[PDB]
C-alpha cells in the first residue's frame, strides 16, 4: 500500500512561528535600513528567504551579485518606513491593514516590490 | 476609515516559492549530512527558518548559543536519509507520502524532531492498520 498525509493549515502555523523569530530577532540574515526624506530613520530585521517568497524584487535582490554572509544590511530609499513595515508584516502574516489616507502610499510601495497581492487589494479599496 | 486584507492562500504560495529556492540551493544557510548505519551518505540543503517553523527540535538547535552564521554543516545521526528527505519535504510542502511497511520509520524520525502533525497521522495508521 501507500500512505499519504497533508496538514492543511501547516503553512499558516509555520508562518506564525516565522513571524515569532522575526520579532525575537532570531535567525535573521538581512537588515532593511529605510531612509525617507523628513522621516525618522527605521530599521527592520527579516529573513531573506521569507521576503523572497513574497516579492520578486526581494528575491532578485538577495540572489544576485555579491551578497553579505550572515547579516546583510540593505539601504532602502524611495519608500516610507511605515509603508515598508506594512509590506513586511504582510509577507510574514498574509494580512495588511492601514488607514484610508495611506492606501495609495502602500499600493505604491507594493508596486515597487511587485507584491502584486496587496497591489490589487489597494486598488479595490480606492475605487470602491 | 480603515482597510483590512487577508490573502488566504498566501502562505501556500510563499511556501511553494521557498521550496523552489531549496531545490535551487539559493539562500540556504544549513547543510544536513545524514549518514545512517551503512546507508549511502546524503546531503540536504535547506533554510534554517523553514526547518525551525516546522520542527521545535530544529528550532531549538538553530536558535541556541552562537551559530556560525553563513553556512553551518550539521551532522545528523539516528535517522535514515530517505526518512529525513521526507520530513524536509513535509516542512516545505505540508505533505508526506511513504510506503506501508515504512510508517514505523518516518514516525520515529518524526518523533525525533517533534513533528507532531505527522506523528499522529502515522500512529492513526498503525492503529487503523
Ligand atoms: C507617508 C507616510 O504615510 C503613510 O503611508 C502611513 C502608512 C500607514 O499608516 O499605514
Ligand atoms: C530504512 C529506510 O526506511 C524507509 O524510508 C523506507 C522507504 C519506503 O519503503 O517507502
Amino acid at each position: 500500500r501507500t500512505f499519504s498525509y497533508t496538514l492543511e493549515d501547516h503553512t499558516k502555523q509555520a508562518f506564525g512561528i516565522m513571524n515569532e523569530l522575526r520579532l525575537s530577532q532570531q535567525l535573521c540574515d538581512v537588515t532593511l535600513q529605510v531612509k525617507y526624506q523628513d522621516a525618522p530613520a527605521a530599521q527592520f530585521m527579516a529573513h531573506k528567504v521569507v521576503l523572497a517568497s513574497s516579492s520578486p524584487v526581494f528575491k532578485a535582490m538577495f540572489t544576485n551579485g555579491l551578497r553579505e554572509q550572515g547579516m546583510e544590511v540593505v539601504s532602502i530609499e524611495g519608500i516610507h518606513p511605515k509603508v515598508m513595515e506594512r509590506l513586511i508584516e504582510f509577507a510574514y502574516t498574509a494580512s495588511i491593514s492601514m488607514g484610508e489616507k495611506c492606501v495609495l502610499h502602500v499600493m505604491n510601495g507594493a508596486v515597487m516590490y511587485q507584491i502584486d497581492s496587496v497591489v490589487r487589494a489597494c486598488a479595490d479599496f480606492l475605487v470602491q
